[PDB]
Formats: C-alpha cells, sequence, structure tokens
C-alpha cells in the first residue's frame, strides 16, 4: 500500500536542512549544515517559529577557527539542551543561548573522533551515533560515500565515547527499538548507498551483538535510507532519499509494509512532534521543511521520559 498525505510547508530556504528536533518546551529546531564562509564550513543550528516559519540562528559552532557542520540532533532529558552530531567537530552539546561544548575529541581507545551525522538516545540515556565522515577537524573533511570507513559510536551515561562498529559505507539514520517495558532491544542503523538497514541486539551500554540485515530499502536510485523515527507501535518510518518516498517498516523489519509518497524526490530527516501524529520532514529538492499527519503518535523520545 502507498499513501499520499497532505504535506504542509513549515519553513524554507535552508540548504541541506536536516536534524529536526523538539526541545523540552516544544520549540522546534533544524540545522543548516551547508552554510559556508569563504569556502569553509560555517554550519548553523536554527530555531524555527512554528506559526510563521521564521528562522533564528541559535548556534554557529566554531572551534579554534574550524567551523562545524551540525547534522543531527537529540534533546536531553535532565536538561533542556541539544546533543548535536557535527560532521566536523564530533558530538556537541548546545544550549539555547548559543553556547556549546565539544563532548569528546577522542574515543575510549584514544583515537581521534570521526565526524558525526545522526544520533539517537535509548531510554537508559546512552546516545548511539553514526559517523559517516572521516577524522574531525583539524583534519581535512572526508566522507565515506564510496569507501567503508564510516563508524558507529555509543556515548554512554558514564561519559564514555565507545566506537562499537566500523566499516560502513555512509551510515546515516539510527534508532533504538525498545521492548514494551522500556528496555532497549535493537539498534537500527541505515547504510545509505547499499539500500540496507542493519540491526544489532543491545545487551547493555555500548554492548551490541547479533549484527544482521534488518530491512531492505526499495529502489536503485542514487541515495537510500537517510533519517528515521519510530511511531508508538514501533513501526519505523525511514526517509528514502532520492526515491520520493518514506518507507514504513513493521517492528520486525524486512520489507516495507507501506510507503508514503512525498511531493519531492529527496526526503532526508524526519522527527515526530511529541504527543502528536505530526511528522516533520526535511528535504533537499526545495531545501525546505514540511509536516504531515501520520496514522498514530510518534514513539516517546528520551527527553519526554
Amino acid at each position: 500500500p502507498v499513501i499520499e498525505p497532505l504535506f504542509t510547508k513549515v519553513t524554507e530556504d535552508i540548504p541541506g536542512a536536516t536534524g529536526p528536533v523538539f526541545d523540552k518546551n516544544g520549540d522546534f529546531y533544524i540545522v543548516a549544515p551547508f552554510v559556508e564562509v569563504n569556502g569553509k564550513p560555517a554550519g548553523e543550528i536554527l530555531r524555527i517559529d512554528l506559526k510563521t516559519g521564521k528562522k533564528t540562528v541559535i548556534c554557529k559552532p566554531e572551534v579554534n577557527g574550524y567551523g562545524g557542520i551540525p547534522a543531527g540532533c537529540q534533546c536531553d532529558r535532565d536538561a533542556n539542551q541539544l546533543f548535536v552530531a557535527d560532521m566536523r567537530l564530533g558530538l556537541l552539546v548546545v544550549q539555547t543561548d548559543g553556547t556549546f561544548e565539544e563532548i569528546a575529541k577522542k574515543d575510549s581507545e584514544g583515537r581521534r573522533m570521526q565526524g558525526c551525522a545522526y544520533c539517537a538516545f535509548d531510554y537508559e540515556g546512552n546516545l548511539w551515533i553514526t559517523a559517516p565522515a572521516g577524522e574531525v577537524a583539524p583534519a581535512d573533511f572526508t566522507l565515506s560515500v564510496d569507501e567503508k570507513f564510516g563508524s558507529i559510536y555509543c556515548f554512554t551515561t558514564d561519559g564514555q565515547m565507545i566506537q562499537v562498529d566500523t566499516a560502513f559505507q555512509a551510515p546515516a539514520g539510527i534508532a533504538v527499538r525498545h521492548m514494551n517495558d522500556g528496555r532497549p532491544y535493537q539498534l537500527i542503523v541505515a547504510e545509505q548507498p547499499t539500500k540496507k538497514l542493519w540491526s544489532y541486539d543491545i545487551k547493555g551500554p555500548a554492548k551490541i551483538e547479533n549484527k544482521k540485515v534488518w530491512g531492505h530499502i526499495p529502489g536503485t536510485h542514487v541515495g537510500g535510507a537517510a533519517g528515521m523515527d519510530f511511531d508508538e507501535d514501533n513501526n519505523l518510518l525511514v526517509a528514502n532519499f532520492g526515491s520520493s518516498h518514506i518507507e514504513v517498516f513493521g517492528p520486525d523489519g524486512g520489507q516495507p509494509k507501506m510507503r508514503i509518497r512525498c511531493p519531492f524526490e529527496k526526503p532526508v530527516a524526519l522527527h515526530f512532534k511529541p504527543q502528536t501524529k505530526t511528522i516533520f520532514v526535511t528535504e533537499h529538492e526545495n531545501n525546505a521543511v514540511w509536516k504531515f499527519e501520520w496514522q498514530r503518535n510518534g514513539k516517546k523520545q528520551y527527553c519526554e521520559t
């Protein structure tokens, strides 16, 4: 089955718009990773007024003269602060006043961080992170689009930054499937160009096993799975960049059980508005943000627990 809901524009003129997130007060944010100054990265985290779509710069992260490429966001639970995956700087924690901190320059083995693109909290508070880029600044920016050097990290509640896997070709969206009792059960990771969704079984903080292909992304277009989010029934909605569709997987994966046709070819990121059926989706055909109504509420995010 294929559904065609009405998409309503939220805001426009945001190059590479991604990282949609709601904070603990219901303020909406997205990131503009392609902002430059003199050919060098100067990406921005924006706050969006939901009534007018007007954009307000919250944070323009730069460290020692190297500008960031903010790319994916999650809201914290114990504090109204945003965990931001940055393709040049690693993991940031951003405050609403625009100040920010770099969380880990090196991983638990002492090795320089790779640039990060998506992240997802489990309900225990560990942050699972995809890192499709090469070494963080001051190294030259590189991207694992053709070669298998993308990595997967877990930033645990004890404050450890643990590389839990590597050798992905452009890992993208990440999400955590929880049991009904709240325990983390599977980690889902998009590997975009291979048209695969991978899963592992979560055994504990930064402990994953049983790596397997969890789902297959339709199509042969350039692109594949980008962002993803679970609904309250643990159906996984996955933006299939390049396909004009968002794929809907059942909780056990496999093939899509349904698809959502989009009025654009390039959906990227998606995020539920808490306590509603409204999905916000970003897309790079119009460099815009849209919303549409899903069949049921989103899965509760860590920040709402």
